[PDB]
């Protein structure tokens, strides 16, 4: 029993993180059979930064303007290209620690765990959802960039995301492992926001489950609601609205508690119609949102 | 920046764990050089665990009834003895990717990150707090029991947990690796609880200095108190006293933030009077007390 926000075991990742200098920038990088990949505002100096052309600063680079130190052994680069925002360094050893892994993009509301990393040296895990704009709430220092998220498939790492941008808001932006950033951001020191966040309604569901399973139901009630009734509700607080696919991916959780999704739906509905009153749920004053339904399954 | 609640990378200790079986039970164990750590209980049947005679039954257990899989290889038994509430079973194999560590035994109010495990087979990583009741609100599932709780040192894995027991309460239960159990409890399937818990304060404290780092500060108050009056509210709101020791601890926020301890004491004071009033401190509607002071510093500083 209980309930926690758990990450994935980092272990895996840890294997294939390396540290990668580019002038006057250290970071880190992912070490993949014989690539290593990271941000490519690498090759950026901080005058560079505004408005950088990518392409003509990359071929301006050779192979020795790159070092990639693995913990204490120094990885001779013999290539590099650009795959949208991220850096490919080609280098002469295959990693022999790499895993079984997939490059995966996620969609908003999805969740994943976090290596946040140093200078090429593995420092706390932590499991992240992508908010509905497109950010991350994450945990960083100077040197995380090239940081990335994963999710795993009992053997398989799916990596869904490289850290490389933290706003002056403090929310931190960045890219699937394809380059594409998540959001509509880019790799310019230019004023950028993200847009207006909101709640990951199924998650919520989701996590009002995980209540109920463990013993928890002081916010179940009499009502059943309709889809287009809740939504209602729900842009009231700026909730993300539910669709029927929504409703299908917390089947299970459905059928292992006996309470329809539009019955919890009805709950949450009250909630945030009445509110809490000063009770709590799972130990929290607030709804969460950072566990999907398939969370709730894993860990329950 | 950011702030979040985040666990030691679990590679060292993924590592060390294989799965065990004797009789009718299959858990998690501990492999360190050429010795498998796991809770003896897996020597009962349910119908031991009533009364469990431990020294008479590991007497009719032999080291073929203890099955080591270390992945999809087994591990040859040939010793076995019992360590307090722990098993030791000696093996043929030390293990080669057993990392520098030590066993440490922790006190109340310490965070340490857990690696949750299915029967050998690591499954999640997520931060405790070893609570003052001696529990932890954990989260595990059947064949949970051996998962560890561990802290890093740079390169040293400190080992300070092995989990044994969920009680009614759903919060959870164990030793240290030495095998000596945190708080009042036995591995016998008798009635327990969990005693009174109580908020760690100097871990509060803590929090909010990363919030003050993180740009949250409405709660800072003009006003300033001493350790005494605060210590006063406190009990009567079921949070841990302050001792100076604790203030030492938070000395490196102070002083990165310019904000003395007693001065902080006195906006957490204001809090436990008047509540937040539907504000939220780094997210939080409540106030958080499983971040030690060093947790802020490693994940505010480095
Ligand atoms: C990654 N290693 N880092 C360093 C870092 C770490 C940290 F915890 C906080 C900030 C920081 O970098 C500081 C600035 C560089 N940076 C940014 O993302 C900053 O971005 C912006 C700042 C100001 C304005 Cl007006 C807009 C933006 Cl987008 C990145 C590199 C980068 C810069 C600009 C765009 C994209 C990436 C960075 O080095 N980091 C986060
Ligand atoms: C560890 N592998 N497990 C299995 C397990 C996992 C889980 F997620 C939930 C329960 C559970 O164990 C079921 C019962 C065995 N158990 C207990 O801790 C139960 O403890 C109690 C039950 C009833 C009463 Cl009145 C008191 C207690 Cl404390 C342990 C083994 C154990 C039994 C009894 C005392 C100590 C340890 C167990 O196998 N586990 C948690
Ligand atoms: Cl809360
Ligand atoms: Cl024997």
């Amino acid at each position: 029993s209980g309930f926690r926000k758990m990450a994935f075991p980092s272990g895996k990742v840890e294997g294939c993180m390396v540290q990668v200098t580019c002038g006057t920038t250290t970071l880190n990088g992912l070490w993949l059979d014989d690539v290593v990949y990271c941000p490519r505002h690498v090759i950026c100096t901080s005058e560079d930064m505004l408005n950088p052309n990518y392409e003509d600063l990359l071929i301006r680079k050779s192979n020795h303007n790159f070092l990639v130190q693995a913990g204490n052994v120094q990885l001779r680069v013999i290539g590099h290209s650009m795959q949208n925002c991220v850096l490919k360094l080609k280098v002469d050893t295959a990693n022999p620690k790499t895993p079984k892994y997939k490059f995966v993009r996620i969609q908003p509301g999805q969740t994943f765990s976090v290596l946040a990393c140093y200078n090429g040296s593995p420092s706390g895990v932590y499991q992240c959802a992508m908010r509905p704009n497109f950010t991350i709430k994450g945990s960083f220092l100077n040197g995380s960039c090239g940081s990335v998220g994963f999710n795993i498939d009992y053997d398989c790492v799916s990596f869904c995301y490289m850290h490389h941008m933290e706003l002056p808001t403090g929310v931190h932006a960045g890219t699937d492992l394809e380059g594409n950033f998540y959001g509509p951001f880019v790799d310019r020191q230019t004023a950028q926001a993200a847009g207006t966040d909101t709640t990951i309604t199924v998650n919520v569901l989701a996590w009002l489950y995980a209540a109920v399973i463990n013993g928890d139901r002081w916010f179940l009630n009499r009502f059943t609601t309709t889809l287009n009734d809740f939504n209602l509700v729900a842009m009231k607080y700026n909730y993300e609205p539910l669709t029927q696919d929504h409703v299908d991916i917390l089947g299970p959780l459905s059928a292992q508690t006996g309470i329809a999704v539009l019955d919890m739906c009805a709950s949450l509905k009250e909630l945030l119609q009445n509110g809490m009153n000063g009770r709590t749920i799972l130990g929290s004053a607030l709804l969460e949102d950072e566990f999907t339904p398939f969370d709730v399954v894993r860990q329950c």
